[PDB]
């Protein structure tokens, strides 16, 4: 199936599968039971960012979370990339809610990919910012539910006429051009993101979350996995 | 059919369909037939740079095309863009050789888009930069006989195993993701994109040329398009 | 005495001095008396943005002034600043106001600057960019009344604890270290400078107004340069 | 004194003060004796490339200095420059020579800097590039022995007329601009530099080395730095 490495911002406890019990931000390699946690001061309604960095030398995922004039958490985990994903793969953000629900806006995502060769000493470089995005973005792959234009932000997940979140929902966001991660001949590679969101929820307990993930180029969204798995997930394990 | 805006690098003179008698780099809307152009001192063998700017203020398409230590030639061209091509185009490389021939090797190409909107003031950009290409470079869409990789580069018509060009070739590589060039609600929109490339060969007049260009997103080399129309026009008019 | 390029933000229309009669943008190349200018809706507590841009291939130095939703404004001039500035310089932002007043607050403020050698075919670069403004910017240069770190921002002249601007006032910010602006071997040279403001007035009639500035490494503001002058010429010839 | 956070690319081995018995790069914590070393295989004659890089959500400083086609050589520490450093430094290159010389030439040498706020969640940043040195760097300040322009790179030390290395030298060239490195209301703070150097020997053992280093503003080089105190401490201590 597909490959996924991803930094979750993880809204509702589901304790039966490893979730710690409270919001939390995590780092998962190839299954939702995050391999690091952090527990997650999530403030419904405000507008926060998350900042996600790796480079080849230190081989670390770091994220750092954040609301303006409060604490930020922060999560990492050493990995080597270059033994769990392909060397080409596409970046993107995705987003669920099960019978819980919460409103899943993106308002600006940018990222930077850099690959400096070893018997060059060149650097080959990928740089996207969206501030805004379009009814008809068409650099972005929409899957699932995911919509544009609306306000100018990206909504991950349905969202009713009137601003209500709905239940039951699922959606991605792709960079159209497939991004070079990893290659052997490199002497250094790093990538950064960042992305500004804005979870707001009417009821009690907001869920499920949204996170960044790097997948092989023709990943979709697994069927089944709304909820719990935040569109990356066939299962559980 | 297609809508294609190109600066090219003309080492051939077609006297029959305007071409100055003299190599040239020219300024083409929508035709083969260049709005302008300027002599250009080609230099067989020797690497050269091209830069081509725009910005929606000014309105005027400029390209400087020179060697290290000798004169540049350049060429300006006053065009709105709006008026022209869709607001969602993409950018690629195309060359072609016909009864005459050259290698069009590209050894890097960099280009950067911005446009900042009219409602927020905000900035979308995209950037990418190739010094090396590789034998697997996903993140470009080739068309006929371009091929990446050997050396590291990006050759854009037909080379033999020896290194010698071949005639009746044409090939074109260009960025998988569309780029949003311009929109009715922008402040500013610019792009900038630099070249180096090496055109060599063996006999006395080399042909047919290298062009940078602007096209509608699902465009493909029309057929017949080899020598005189560098690939991009499906005929002379 | 200075050498001075700027393009101002004019609030005031001195009549007597070659303004037009109603607020107005306009290139000035070593005297208050602009060269170009250009009818601007100047509105009133509203944040805005500038944007300066010029290349050496196009010698032309232009500026689109805007607020979000409305028309802009553009003004253009033919210009070879090797001819005007010496090679290195200083950049910055002046204000000023006299018998009428209004605030002349900065919010952000960002510059690039590309010198490409002609030699080498290679670039030489500087960026900087201040979306906040601390209470000790070491890497600000001010002048007169300015002063930084009230909510973050740069206020070019006095404004009261309150929040109320003062008459007679004149201050200006330059960044730290001296830019390279051109080069006699140079193939391509530019730079680019945005900066978002507001300026807000409690009386019928703001002044004087805001202006981006390009001067000798050493200038410093003429004495008596309040009001008209904004804080850059020494007379009004 | 002065506080010193630095990179050697050490050249000569003295032993007596805790040098490997080897050519190596190493961390310098306000000590030439390094907190951490790597064995590094220093190619006398052969243009290098060093890349250093710190965030403070890991808090690592890392380098990796390597020659095309040939291994590279990694040095990581962990330390929060917070604890060490004021929040506005200069940034620059030291290099010195003692009994045994070098030539200690700089190619090129870009940094850049990020700073986004807690306040805000807005970034500041600063980006310098050189590629090319000429003969009246206005924007470097050059200490001792270090001079420009020759053949457009920078001399960090005394070189003669015939392109021969001197001995007892020292040079530093410091970015004219102060760099804010941190503040307590950071969410993520970064910096990456990168030069290309060429030491050339014509001695059996090359000395004494190149360092990267980031200082107090006022800093200069402590008299009698020649030799093993690479133009960066007073004593070995
Ligand atoms: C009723 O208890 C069980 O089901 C609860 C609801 O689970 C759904 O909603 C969750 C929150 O949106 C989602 O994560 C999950 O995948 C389901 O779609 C659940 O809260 C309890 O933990 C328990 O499993
Ligand atoms: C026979 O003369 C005519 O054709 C000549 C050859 O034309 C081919 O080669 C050209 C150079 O490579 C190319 O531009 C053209 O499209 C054909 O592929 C031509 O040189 C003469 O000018 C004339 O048209
Ligand atoms: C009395 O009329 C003359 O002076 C008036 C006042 O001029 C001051 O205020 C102006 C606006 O702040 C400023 O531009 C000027 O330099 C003086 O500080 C002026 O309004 C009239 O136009 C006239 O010059
Ligand atoms: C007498 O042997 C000792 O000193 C030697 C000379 O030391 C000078 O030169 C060194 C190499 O350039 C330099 O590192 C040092 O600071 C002095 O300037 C040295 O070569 C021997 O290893 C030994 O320490
Ligand atoms: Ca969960
Ligand atoms: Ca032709
Ligand atoms: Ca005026
Ligand atoms: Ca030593
Ligand atoms: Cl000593
Ligand atoms: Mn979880
Ligand atoms: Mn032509
Ligand atoms: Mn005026
Ligand atoms: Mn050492």
């Amino acid at each position: 199936a597909d490959t996924i490495v991803a930094v979750e911002l993880d809204t509702y406890p589901n304790t039966d599968i490893g979730d710690p019990s409270y919001p939390h931000i995590g780092i998962d390699i190839k299954s939702v039971r995050s391999k690091k946690t952090a527990k997650w001061n999530m403030q419904n309604g405000k507008v926060g960012t998350a900042h996600i960095i790796y480079n080849s030398v230190d081989k670390r995922l770091s994220a750092v979370v954040s609301y303006p004039n409060a604490d930020s958490a922060t999560v990492s985990y050493d990995v080597d990339l270059d033994n769990v994903l392909p060397e080409w793969v596409r970046v993107g953000l995705s987003a669920s809610t099960g019978l819980y629900k919460e409103t899943n806006t993106i308002l600006s995502w940018s990222f930077t990919s850099k690959l400096k060769s070893n018997s060059t000493h060149e650097t080959n470089a990928l740089h996207f910012m969206f501030n805004q995005f379009s009814k008809d973005q068409k650099d972005l792959i929409l899957q699932g539910d995911a919509t544009t234009g609306t306000d100018g932000n990206l909504e991950l997940t349905r969202v009713s006429s009137n601003g209500s979140p709905q239940g039951s929902s699922v959606g991605r966001a792709l960079f159209y051009a497939p991004v070079h991660i990893w290659e052997s001949s490199a002497v250094v590679a790093s990538f950064e993101a960042t992305f500004t969101f804005l979870i707001k929820s009417p009821d009690s307990h907001p869920a499920d979350g949204i996170a960044f993930f790097i997948s092989n180029i023709d990943s979709s969204i697994p069927s089944g996995s709304t909820g719990r798995l935040l569109g990356l997930f066939p299962d559980a394990n």
